[PDB]
């Protein structure tokens, strides 16, 4: 919805913007949109996103698709109204994202999902890049085990010519809307080949904002490597203003760069990881700060 | 509609035109046209925005969605006639943007939205762009503030990889929508994901009128940073041609140039504005002129 | 419809031609027209001209839209037919421009439209353009009141930032119409969102014809300002190929150029304007020739 | 349809072709197709050519449209079958072009259109282009009467901002029809608006085949004028594959070189024009060979 | 269909790939598709060649066209299954090129269809083609004469400006199905027209292989002359991959280099032709060898 | 589906994957699959490949087509549910590739297909390309019979001018559904004609997951040999990211390099392979290594 503000409202709205990032505790907004979710009325939409077509499909609380939904609208705070429905498996009216309310008058926050080696991270997503040496999908995995601490991290395979990977952009959307409804920490290796349909385009568009929205982070691996400033500027784009945080290698191999987005407004964030490998390949992240504009576009250039 | 005009017509209207900007005591365009929209019928169809596909939605003077309204034409002064019809919640007649007259004979005008710091600023649509360090989130809230006053500004957030974010194109312009008929000062935060479909296209060319013609001000983040030509001058036409105003960051950190187009055939004004951080990224700014088309150009090749 | 010829038939033709730009009595052809389309049958279509879509609109001598118009054929001289037919308020039958013959054998004018400090303009087209401080709203304005001379001009306002400016397509070409069915002397403000739908393409193709074969004249401002030769070439071409008259700024401030085309294969004339403000930005311009194809050109590198 | 040859039949066909352009005389394959025309059963359709949106309109002997004419096939030599239907105005089964045998086994032929000057001219279509000072709409009306003779010739107006100029394709076509049926030379004014949709396409593919299958000649300009290369090369292509000839201004001004197709597989031949103005721009050729395939690029060149 | 090998089965195909070309009698197999074709129960699909729109048109035995077919379906020995269904003139069922098998176990063949001067030539796709002065449509007819030998051969027309020359797309693959269904030896003048719609594509990438399948040779002229990237790299692309034999012009006036793929997998042969005119352009090929990969793509250089 | 991991549970997937390519005995995996689709109700879908228009066609364990199959739903162990249905031939609910579950928790692996020489060789997609004299026919074909083994190879033919060769796309994918239901090694000579439509852009993105799964190897040639970027970074797009294996030439003739995506995140591995040819072109691969990402790219450079 909108929100309103005068010279006071908006300290305070920013003061909160930072806590969600810099004082919370470690994934309590995940447990708290979690517990939102489980309060809904049973076989209520929650969630909404785009298909290759560019028509949405629905979920409930539990992850499963709602298929019929009669013409249902709630009048909001600012008096705008949303209204949802659902026919023949589509949304008939409504919007992609979410569909009913986690955040509330707290919006344009980067929930801190996790803290690992003495740093913290951000929900959202997280586009792991770059050129060189360094292997990314060992990288997305050992971020998704880091940051899952207690808890197991969910993975979604897509558009890999290796064994057991679903190709079929549909059953990704499935898989993604799966796993924001049921894990905090999510990796999706190869965001490849949707880098174009429509799905693919409101994809990238709105993954951030319901990860984030969710406080659940999703880690994605993203190769630039294709000599076609058709593709790559779409790469630096996505890396630049949908991307909540972004993990790129840097010329030292099992070296990489963490740029985080700590809020609206609020500063850039950056430190460096060191990493090792160990038997069949799995790697480890060693464990034992504000950065500007101009740093920021200059480490976007590493993609050419 | 069209306007005839002889040499003493003319000279009277840039002189009205000229006085809108320059003398009006600020906002009072604004109040003038919440009195025109108050004076219409209920359930009279009062403004249409083009959602993504191209088609349009209306609201009524309450900012409520029209979903049915049967044929109904008015026969304007030139001769000409307005014709509105809703069906199925889209405009099946009529044309995008006000749809009852708020300016009469007196067209061509930035009115005065507020003074600040002893500048006055026109309504209409601001653009806050530029490349460097200096940031634009916390510098369209401090001009929202500003030019509030006395009132709250209205925030509208959009495509931004934060918690509560929508990116959803079509709730966006019921948000502005609702938001230029209720308020004087608007903040849209991120214009980044508009910049493309019919919606988006017809956005970026009505706002600026929509706004201008009600006396509110749309104050609308705009970042160039993407070294792609085709996207980077799409930037620099929005903000030499479809912006009423212009707020750019120059070569010093804080610092921002102001470039206001006053009214109809009349000279662009200049003034700067110096800045600095309180704490949680407040920004404030500090208190305490004519510019030829070619130095306008010049301010334009910085996004590049 | 087609015309033969043989030498003494086409020298005549020529000198015809040639009259009606050099000797004719200022603005006489409107003149002529108007009573050709008084003179017509009550609820005649008299102009056909292409919305947004491409399909077109109809209009009767009075500018008013005809909606319903049963199928209607009349045979001609070269003994072609011509049908006209009006369903549901778009044309189901017909072609674009003028419905009723308005010149008869004398085609290929540049009728003259008026006489102003010693120079003839030419009807049709008249695209104001250029780089530079020079600014090309005021000149418009300036040239419709001088062009207007005892009668007033007629103003159709469209894509502009500012108070009362329509910018939807559909309600802009019903403002053309009604100005070319009803004034001799018409300014078009912002040329600019048109510069590409079918309409779009619709209108700059016709507009020219449509003006000279009535005898009015249409000032254009068109900025070329817009480092995209994509678009940069499509300003070039209008100036070049789809006006009848052009007026471009030159190096020296206020100082204006004058290209006109005289008539079908006959000479472009050129002559220069200086001007002044007065208050409120009010132009003036001053009071008290043949040029080549490759002059022309030249002219036409200023746009890059 | 399909032709069958060994060695004697080629030469044979070779022979006649020459003779269709060398020997012949002038005019006679236009006479002898008219006879071929006037033959027909009334009715019957004779010529299909593509409107605008690519679907076909058909003519009958006497430039008339053919609204409804149910299903007729006729079965070729070859023993193809050929098979016209029109429904509700449209071809509904059919070829576009002549739907009437008018060459027979003679085909591939540049049949000599008129002697002038003591040069033979072809056929088909003749493209009238060139940068530089050289007046093209002068250049066709020249040509125009002097290949006319004794016969007035037949002229097509479109898309110029010049009075009584019809500027909507699908009446060109009608327009463009009607003088094939009926004249045997034809000045097209400006094939420049149809430099792009499917019937543009079309009409550039389709012309000079269906002129030199009649015997008539189109006299069509054309401006390269446009530094667009992707408009520019389509220029060259027109000149260079869709022309029968070809005439081109050169360095000195009034000075023309006509490159003339004689036939398939026969040799281009090359003569210039000289040429001179007398009163309101009426242009006079004055009266008192092979070239090379690298001669004739050399003279694409120009147009650059 | 698809064919299972192993290292025996292997080693016999490619001895019998080789032999189709080296040592089996000129023209041999077309005269064994011939047969085969005759032995078709009457009415029964046998090719179906691809119009404009990228429908399908379907033929019998005889080249006539088959405008109703209930669907039939035939297991083959692969265990595949095809069917052919053809409603109101269009297949509804079915695939584009041979819909009966002409080759059976013998695939990958390039069939001799004639031997001429002492060299064998390649059934098939041959593209004459290159740059210079070396005429290409005198020299498809003196191949064409030269390769029927004791029959005619046949020629199909296509896109020229000269009389009775078809430039309806349509028309022409139905032109070239029926020559491929009777005749050896077939030259279509201009494939300049087809390099595009769907048809055009179908065309280039089938005509090579249905051909080749049915032992027939279709001399196709195609000119590069095109200084336009696009389309004279999609010349390249034809001549090096959608033709079984390419004969290019060299520096030479008058002689020619033939490249022959002489059999899958099997090594291209060259060699050179010299040749003369005699009367009215005939052109006669005097009478009186591996080529590596690279050598290969400096013929293909020959053409920018 | 998606997979929860932990540092454990990652550990073993990473082992198992790990022994998936250099440990399990050559083929096992293919004789798996070959056990678990055997196993499969009868009539029950197993393959989803799409056609040219992105439609998908189904086919059961014995490679044979399903017209219609009523909706039926599967859920799997992730809580999601799989719903296939069929009606008229193509698809109606369900996703393209396997329609069963071949591979379980064990996915991302490039299964051991066969050992030939002292390498291990990985089932999945391999792409034989490069520039130079090296003919990459000859080695696709010693290359099935290489790792055929005891087994013979199948071999899909397509978009070659050679005799029997099929052209149409819908036909191509049906032989490739065919062969992978039933062959463990599989040739396609000339992926050339689909580097483009919906279902070629599915092949590619599909074929390397499809065959992997299956644990069958599929090699296909590429020739990069086309100077427009447009396609050939097409071609290192499809050798980099959809390819399991990539067999390109070197700069000497004869010789070729083998690079092996090992499993998800393993190293890749490289060998190189020294051939012969013997006659009629019979290629023969003589018998009596971690190569990192810049390497990869080196080696990706070869084809400009
Ligand atoms: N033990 C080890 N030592 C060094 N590198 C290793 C390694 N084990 C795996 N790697 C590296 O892991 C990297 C990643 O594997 P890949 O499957 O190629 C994903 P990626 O290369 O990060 O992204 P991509 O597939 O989009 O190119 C490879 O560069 C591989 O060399
Ligand atoms: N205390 C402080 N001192 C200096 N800069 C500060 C600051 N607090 C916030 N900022 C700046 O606020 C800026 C803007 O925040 P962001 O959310 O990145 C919007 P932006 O960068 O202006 O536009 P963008 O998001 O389209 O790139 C950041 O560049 C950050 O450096
Ligand atoms: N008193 C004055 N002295 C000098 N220039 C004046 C002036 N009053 C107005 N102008 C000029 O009037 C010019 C035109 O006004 P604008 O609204 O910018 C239309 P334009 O610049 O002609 O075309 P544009 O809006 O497409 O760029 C401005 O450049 C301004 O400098
Ligand atoms: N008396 C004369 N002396 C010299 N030139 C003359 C002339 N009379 C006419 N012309 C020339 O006639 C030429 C053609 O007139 P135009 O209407 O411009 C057609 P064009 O220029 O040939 O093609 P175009 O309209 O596509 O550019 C102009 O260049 C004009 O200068
Ligand atoms: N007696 C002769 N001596 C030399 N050349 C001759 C000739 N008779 C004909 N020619 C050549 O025959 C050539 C071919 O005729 P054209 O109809 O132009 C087909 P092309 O030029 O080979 O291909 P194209 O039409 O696609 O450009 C011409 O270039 C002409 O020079
Ligand atoms: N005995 C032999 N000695 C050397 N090379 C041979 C040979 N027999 C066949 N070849 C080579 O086999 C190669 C491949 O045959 P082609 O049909 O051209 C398929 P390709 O060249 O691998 O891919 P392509 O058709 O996409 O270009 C040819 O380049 C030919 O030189
Ligand atoms: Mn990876
Ligand atoms: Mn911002
Ligand atoms: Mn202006
Ligand atoms: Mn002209
Ligand atoms: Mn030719
Ligand atoms: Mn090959």
């Amino acid at each position: 919805m909108i929100h309103l503000y005068d010279a006071k409202s908006f300290a305070k709205l920013r003061a909160a913007q930072y806590a969600a990032f810099h004082t919370d505790a470690p994934g309590s907004w995940f447990d708290h949109t979690s517990g939102v979710l489980e309060s809904v009325e049973d076989g209520t939409p929650v969630l909404a996103i785009g298909v290759e077509s560019g028509d949405a499909i629905v979920f409930d609380k539990n992850a499963q698709r709602i298929v019929a939904y009669k013409e249902k609208s709630v009048k909001a705070e600012d008096g705008s109204v949303s209204v949802v429905q659902v026919e023949n498996g589509f949304m008939k009216q409504g919007h992609r994202g979410w569909l009913v309310d986690l955040t509330g008058e707290l919006v344009g926050c980067s929930p801190v999902v996790a803290e690992f080696g003495g740093h913290r991270y951000a929900s959202g997503m997280v586009i792991v890049t770059g050129k060189g040496n360094s292997g990314k999908t060992p990288l997305v995995h050992a971020l998704g085990e880091a940051l899952g601490g207690k808890d197991k991290y969910a993975t979604v395979r897509f558009g890999e010519p290796l064994s057991g990977y679903n190709t079929d952009f549909n059953v990704f959307v499935d898989d993604i809307a799966r796993a924001m409804l049921q894990h905090r920490v999510i990796v999706i290796d190869s965001l490849k080949n949707v880098i174009i349909s429509r799905g693919a385009f409101d994809l990238l568009s709105d993954i951030g904002a319901m990860a984030a929205s969710r406080g659940c982070v999703v880690i994605a691996s993203l190769n630039p490597t294709s000599n076609d400033d058709k593709i790559v500027e779409l790469v630096k784009e996505a890396s630049r203003s949908n991307s909540t945080s972004l993990v790129i290698s840097t010329d030292v191999d099992g070296e990489w760069q963490v740029l985080t987005r700590t809020g609206e407004g609020l500063q850039r964030l950056t430190h460096t990881l060191q990493t090792s490998y160990g038997e069949h390949s799995v790697l480890t992240i060693h464990t034992s700060q504000a950065s500007g504009k101009a740093i920021q576009t200059v480490i976007k250039n590493d993609e050419l």
